[PDB]
RNA sequence: AGUCGCUGGGUAUAGACCCGAAACCGGGCGAUCUAUCCAUGAGCAGGUUGAAGGUUAGGUAACACUGACUGGAGGACCGA
């Protein structure tokens, strides 16, 4: 919960498939993309936060899973998404 | 019966019959050899090996990590 209230409401519309649209997969990659991104630099200051790390990597778990699933249902629209959030590394 | 000479034998102090040390001390001369240093120059054919690093393709949540290409380290290797 890092992100700020502003910052999920900026990346929500920008992502959403319709108005009103937050539970979507696009709108919740992109929403853990945005909190793995930013948590990187905070444990580059606190390298010994291995609690808050275990919320980082269910962060990550979460995506991955969501990516996968996104994967079954509609292949473009996973092409598109991690185009756009510059994923699959 | 001493005393002063002269000559000779002996003695004392002197190198004291001649030659001969290892050494000791004083003043000088030497670092064109050599030992270390200082400054300023010069030399080291040829052939190997293949560190760190880099780039790239992967890979990682990120750091990592892997391959290839590269790179050219070293009181490194063989050898004038
Ligand atoms: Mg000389
Ligand atoms: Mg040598
Ligand atoms: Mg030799």
């Amino acid at each position: 919960m890092a992100l700020s209230v502003e910052e999920k409401a900026q990346i929500v519309n920008e992502y959403k498939q319709a108005e009103g649209d937050t539970g979507s997969p696009e709108v919740q990659v992109a929403l853990l993309s945005a909190n793995i991104n930013k948590l990187q630099d905070h444990f580059k200051a606190n390298g010994k936060d291995h609690h808050s790390r275990r919320g980082l990597i269910r962060m990550v778990n979460q995506r991955r899973k969501l990516l996968d699933y996104l994967k079954g249902k509609d292949v473009s629209r996973y092409t598109a998404l991690i185009g756009r959030l510059g994923l699959r590394r």
